């Protein structure tokens, strides 16, 4: 029951905690990019999102794949929702010193993502060659975010996303989102909602940006209990983080198994992570997440995610009217394929964790 799950969580811990020079190679490459980008008119205010975090792993089993975010403070930003999408926006400016650092990317009153990504990719291309230390090659694929993919030596890949940062109130599409009031409290919601938000270049091909709150997600996960003391007693933690890891590895393993088929290509840890936050709101009490009940708690997540694929509904945790499971985003057959693969996993004591 929880035996296989515990063994899985223990191997994942050991693979994550093991000694590697990977993060060292990555830190040096990034610090180098940042110092080059800073002596440029457009990117003088560029910085790492979380200062101290380079080893940010989206994949729970990939210790050689890194995900880094470079944020750029955009003061006096004006947002205009694109085509009732709730999550995609045009970036405009209120403007007084109109010859602003980003004026070079303006296509009318509109901030071009394409023009900003071009300049950014170019400066990064210029710094990659100038490196005499390690073997770094700039892999380019169709995608606004991650803007860049670097490959340091073998297996060490780094995804770089450029993100605009806004320190203004969150867009109206978020007003009913982050329903943590009965779990984390109403005062925690007000405090997180006073924090900045990020816009990443992304299409739903227009010059649009997608809202990003992964820094709020990171804060929640490190202070996730109804009680302020949750997991401070290491002998009696809750199994919240474990259930999330297991949901991520389940999907990772199913994607690896069916990589030749194209059916699971559109699913990502983001879908499984969002579903897990919806189960947190559903089950707000720390007693609903006992370390002893790992198996049952994991089943609660599996069943809820399964309900989501079947009903074709998975709301974005921050933007309630953004449906991650819409038929225009992911077609029914792909969803039915995932439901079938997950149902087989549950009914065969998750063979993907063998
Ligand atoms: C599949 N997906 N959707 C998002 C998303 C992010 C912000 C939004 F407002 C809406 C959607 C991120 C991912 C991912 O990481 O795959
Ligand atoms: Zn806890």
């Amino acid at each position: 029951g929880a035996s296989k799950l515990r063994a899985v969580l223990e191997k994942l811990k050991l693979s994550r905690d093991d000694i590697s020079t990977a993060a060292g190679m990555v830190k040096g490459v990034v610090d180098h990019l940042l110092l080059r980008l800073k002596c440029d008119s457009a990117f003088r205010g560029v910085g790492l999102l979380n200062t101290g975090s380079y080893y940010e792993h989206v994949k729970i089993s990939a210790p050689n794949e890194f995900d880094v975010m470079f944020k750029l403070e955009v003061p006096r930003i004006q947002l205009e929702e694109y085509s009732n999408t709730r999550a995609y926006y045009f970036v405009k400016f209120k403007r007084n010193p109109k010859e602003n650092p980003l004026s070079q990317f303006l296509e009318g009153e509109i901030l071009s993502a394409s023009k900003m990504l071009s300049k950014f990719r170019k400066i990064i291309k210029e710094e990659i060659n100038d490196i005499k230390d390690t073997d770094v090659i700039m892999k380019r694929k169709r995608g606004g975010s991650p803007a860049v993919t670097l490959l340091i030596s073998e297996k060490i890949s780094v995804d770089i996303t450029l993100a605009l940062e806004s320190k203004s109130s969150w867009p109206a599409s978020t007003q009913e989102g982050l329903r943590i009031q009965n779990w984390l409290s109403a005062k925690v919601r007000k405090q997180l909602r006073l924090k900045p938000f990020y816009l990443v270049p992304k299409h739903a091909q227009e010059e649009t940006w997608r809202l990003s709150f992964s820094h709020i997600e990171k804060e929640i996960l490190n202070n996730h209990g109804k009680s302020k003391t949750c997991c401070e007693n290491k002998e009696e933690k809750c199994c919240r983080k474990d259930c999330l890891k297991l949901m991520k590895y389940l999907l990772e393993q199913l994607k690896e198994r069916f990589k030749d088929k194209k059916h699971l290509d559109k699913f990502s840890s983001y879908h499984v992570k969002t579903a897990f936050f919806h189960v947190c709101t559903q089950n707000p009490q720390d007693s609903q997440w006992d370390r002893k009940d790992l198996g049952l708690c994991f089943d609660n997540c599996v069943t809820y995610f399964l309900q989501c694929l079947r009903t074709e509904k998975l709301e974005n945790y921050f933007i309630p009217e953004f449906n991650l499971f819409s038929s225009n985003l992911i077609d029914k057959r792909s969803k039915e394929f995932l439901t079938k693969q997950i149902e087989y996993e549950r009914n065969n004591e998750f063979p993907v964790f063998d």
